[PDB]
């Protein structure tokens, strides 16, 4: 009755536009967190090798997968730090796409729907530009020190960023039937 | 053999009077969490509509019921911040009437039985009346820019928080029956 | 050179009144009102707040400035951080909160920090979504009941309305303080 | 109007010496010793300490005070919450606490907030949990361990030998510093 | 599927020199926070009964038993706190061996093999010296308020370590067989 | 007595240029850029931080030293804490830093504190993991890169040269500032 966060939640009512979310790293971390696919608990991926912090919450999307065989990222903007393995509810926002080492890693961009000062978000484009360059220049830097190349490209609209919610959703439910 | 904290997480042995207590919320903290009573996991609700903090701990008693068919609610006093998802020994030292939006919704004030500091306490009119004063406030207010009412009543002894989590205990067993 | 009294000794700036020097006090998330000690220049508690309650924001004072309660005129400012108490910063007002405390009027600015990329580009308080308004209006209603202090606050007004309160503060500083 | 020094040109205040001005050094929670630079009355790292340890309380000096070992009468706060260091507060005090550290004495004042809600109904050390004054012994006996110093704190002693010792530091300031 | 930290996370491929590690306790905390064996939550076991905190990141070895019906302890040096729940991947660089109220309760001193300020270290030879004194004293300490005495001797290079964990693994091998 | 002007008032210490007073401007961890007020000797915001870095060490100046840039000799202070603003504290350089920050050079000192148990027995930044080295030279390289700024760092100098860059600035404050 106790759940593993990925394949226990429920991605919710409202998905692919509004979504359970499962936070891996708070706001302002410089430890790199990640789910462990086997166990369900968090483990410590690394520390980041720059002296660079997540801009903010960031996590995954429970019963969803990609073509690198991992649940789909999101980054979450809101007013307050959230605990990794505490999950929220969340409206993306926009499609962040990236490739990472020569292979696509593309990442929602979203908000806290239950967050009184950003639930009323639904565009990237309402964002202050800053944020957005300060967004993209993380991803870039993060793992610049491993010698690890990150390309970051131009936010796509919301209706992009649930397309790829509801691509991942399908490549989840193609995977669960052969087990 | 991993426990969901409502269900598989035991009481205690010295309950209703010391009872093993689940934390949602952290002291000092914005982010009203609460058990996802599905999972067992811990989701964020929502973030707080007011410049206020939660001014002590928080959380629920395992394998209680209450009439609004969540378990029973702790403030905790201790020295220092618990993390969402621990557990804890507790001393119930008063009782918290409160009326939320018309429905009844009594909380139990505690201690940590394991606080070298809090331990002491048997009754809630051992702890400086100001005290008192800032939690009758907070839950007062906390809701209040949601446009929310809660009205909060005098506490009353231990002996009346003793009760009402003993009737807790009962209400939940007599829940587990039929499943 | 001379070490400087935060309220007499540092210069409110060259883009005053829109743009200003403004003195931290009190920072973001903090349950200690703190406060300039006007005759040493050091910052005191004046109290733990008597709620939980937090400052909503980065919170000071303009130098140079004064009011009819002889204190200098009160700004709040929105950024992206914490700010030390005792610290200086650039600030632009936005805005002015109209409040009564005790009976008394106690209007205080809504700015921003010029130096904050992603805050400095705001130029009135209506650019804000309106839950930071109400959660901000709420804060000085709420922060001293449990004194059962009484703390009206009215509707905001605009930056210009800001601006003529500054350029006020400013004249009665140099009225009363500077030139005798 | 002049930037004060913190121990000379604040003033120890009218309730003295029941209830006084004190300077912040250390915040609850720090394992940094800072300290007061008497020199330039600016706060300076004295030592990271040498432990798994924290200072308990907030901890600072008392303005205008003198004690034999040169420095002002010292002070330990309890209230809700930390206090930044260079600050300073109303503090009330509750009792004495005898030491000796590397065969010196080191008498400290034990003190509540007297603007903090919560701790400012507090008169005496035998009001708090027995716990608490453990705690604070230990800390004094422990925070040196590893720099091979010794301090041995003795039972604490009530608030009229408190207010007797810090009337003294008052005497010795006025004769040895503002006096000649 | 969702693990119990203790019995359902594995130690690890390279394990006994490189293991998995389960944090219970983030360096600077006076809660001492241990696993509760019987649910696999984090329970507050005590607050210190002194001002001192954690010198470093503390917890135990999944799959492992001890003559004292517990996990292997382990202190994690690395750059950041860790959340407790959380697990790392750690290389053992020392034992450290206690008696504490009579009773023999040796710990491992370890790295986080994914910290790369720390993660190049092989002995607690090459830590600073005063680093050793301030662990040394924290262990001594932590408990006296408790008028419990723990003594700690001097550390054993990382062969010894290796041996107390490979016995760990044997004697919970052991444990798990008949069950 | 004067309280100081950081800059100005307080003195670099018995041990220069080995070993120096230093006053700290940013805490390690800030994105906020804090700096020196050289009119005031106030701590002032001069920009939250554009990207999403933060100071890898604390980082402060040396009290009565003097760069062609009109500015103290900057410093990032290795040690176990974050130490606040405004705050000075005994260093010891292990090295120097050269770098050049939109085609001006600005060489900057890499110290240990003095006073802290575990890190005052360096003497060079060799000394330290290279994983250390790589972190404070990228942080040097990306925390202006989103205000379009370039800072190119070269590889790091030894003490003796540290030690007599340190000696140069001591030289042109005398010239500069003290002397007329």
């Amino acid at each position: 009755v106790a759940a593993h966060p990925w394949h226990d939640l429920e991605i919710g009512p409202g998905a692919p536009n509004i979504f359970n979310c499962v936070v891996e790293i708070t706001k302002g971390s410089k430890v790199k967190y990640e789910l462990d696919k086997k166990t369900g608990m968090i483990k410590v991926d690394r520390i980041l090798y720059s002296s660079v912090v997540y801009p903010h919450n960031y996590g995954f999307i429970p019963r969803t997968l990609c073509e690198d065989n991992d649940p789909l990222d999101v980054l979450v903007l809101m007013q307050e730090p959230v605990l990794p393995g505490c999950f929220l509810r969340a409206r993306a926002i926009g499609l962040m796409p990236m490739i990472d080492q020569g292979e696509k890693d593309d990442k929602i961009i979203a908000v806290c729907a239950d967050d009184p000062e950003y639930k009323h978000y639904t565009d990237f484009k309402e964002l202050q530009p800053h944020r957005l360059m300060e967004i993209k220049r993380f991803f870039e830097d993060y793992k610049k020190n491993e010698n690890k190349e990150v390309a970051v490209n131009e936010f796509l609209p919301p209706s992009t960023a649930v397309e790829a919610i509801q691509h991942s959703m399908d490549l989840y439910a193609e995977y669960i039937l052969h087990t």
